[PDB]
């Protein structure tokens, strides 16, 4: 159940062959050899319990897998799907030594899918989308600055005034500002300020009553307050935001919200180094970009990096992905979705061949 080893069968440990020992992609994302199938004799996958199409009879097999080692509905539907096959094909070669680490775990992902099955082609969307998204966000690496790139982020912090003093002060700050408003209390902003002012210990360059009060914007921002007014404005911190654990998610999660807004892709190592100084929280900043992540968020990152490539102008001609990756990022993620019809399955993954190749074809040929 390794990613890693996928020219190899999760039971029987063998590795796949064209005759015998027969790769076969069921709907759940699993490919197991045709010998184990025939030997199960039972009805559901052992490692996920799903039930079945019908047998290895009506079950195509994996040709794109055997690469790497050595007609229902009438004409038009199988033409599109022979099409898709053949993509799925013609990706599946990048996996024999170019791509990124997670580049191609996602290829892998999209191998395993079986395209005679609605679960199967469901996948096969799910994991074009994945691939698609995957390569924009190494085509926008490809622009972004890495020296500078801190620089960047918090120059776009103080543009909206805000302000963060770095890893301890502004835990101390926090801290501050939680313990005058723990228990309820409305504050103005002035008289909140002037709290937390007074109490920091003094270290050199101390923030003065400005600074921490972009810190304090930066709260308001993410939403923390109950911000009221009797005809002075009084901000509460939420119930739900008195603790220090919940509050400091919130500001971390409103930083990283100014770092999309201005365009940065930062990883979550990155984000715990910048915000906490330390790698404790790589796991919490992950969790915290994932719940950030909307559906919408595909098609801006195309938008943005259209932008980036308005820059430079386009040595690359990337542009010509344009109406591919437009529609990747057209597809429902959401479990909502209606599974895709022939058409959708082919132009969908036409689409992601289109685009993959164009990756590898910058990254050899202009840098
Ligand atoms: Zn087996
Ligand atoms: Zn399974």
């Amino acid at each position: 159940p390794q990613w890693t080893d996928f020219l190899s069968c999760p039971i029987c440990t063998q590795t796949f062959d064209e005759t015998i020992r027969k790769p076969i992609s069921l709907g759940c994302g699993h490919t197991v050899c045709k010998m184990c199938l025939n030997k199960l004799h039972r009805k559901a996958c052992p490692f996920d319990q799903t039930t079945i199409n019908t047998d290895i009879e009506l079950l195509p097999v994996n040709s794109a897998l055997l690469q790497l080692v050595g007609l229902c509905s009438g004409v038009e539907d199988t033409k599109h799907y022979e099409e898709a096959k053949k993509c799925v094909e013609e990706l599946a070669l990048y996996l024999k030594p170019v791509l990124s680490r997670p580049m191609q775990r996602k290829l892998v992902t999209l191998v395993h899918c079986q395209l005679v099955e609605e679960e199967g082609r469901i996948r096969a969307m799910r994991a074009a989308r994945s691939l698609g998204e995957r390569t924009v966000t190494e085509l926008i690496l490809q622009h972004q600055n890495p020296q500078q790139l801190s620089s960047n982020l918090w120059a776009a912090v103080r543009a909206r005034g805000c302000q963060f003093l770095g890893p301890a002060r502004q835990e101390e700050a926090l801290k501050l500002v939680l313990l005058a408003l723990e228990d309820g209390s409305a504050l103005s902003r002035k008289v909140l300020v002037l709290f937390v002012v007074q109490r920091l210990e003094p270290r050199f360059p101390q923030a003065s009553k400005t600074s921490i009060g972009h810190v304090v914007q930066l709260l308001y921002r993410a939403s923390c307050f109950k911000v009221t007014k009797r005809d002075s404005s009084l901000m509460q911190l939420k119930e739900e935001f008195r603790t220090y654990e919940a509050l400091r998610r919130e500001h971390d999660s409103q930083i990283v919200q100014i770092a999309m807004e201005a365009g940065l892709r930062i990883a979550p190592d990155q984000w715990s180094s910048l915000l906490y100084g330390d790698q404790s929280h790589k796991s919490h900043m992950q969790s915290i970009i994932d719940k950030l992540q909307t559906p919408a968020s595909f098609a801006q990152s195309v938008q943005e990096l259209t932008i980036a490539l308005q820059r430079t102008g386009d040595p690359a001609n990337l542009n010509r992905l344009r109406p591919h990756l437009e529609l990747l990022a057209n597809i429902d993620p959401s479990p909502d979705a209606p599974p895709p019809t022939w058409e959708q399955l082919e132009n969908g993954l036409v689409a992601v061949r289109t685009v993959v190749h164009g990756l590898v074809d910058y990254i050899q040929n202009h840098s």
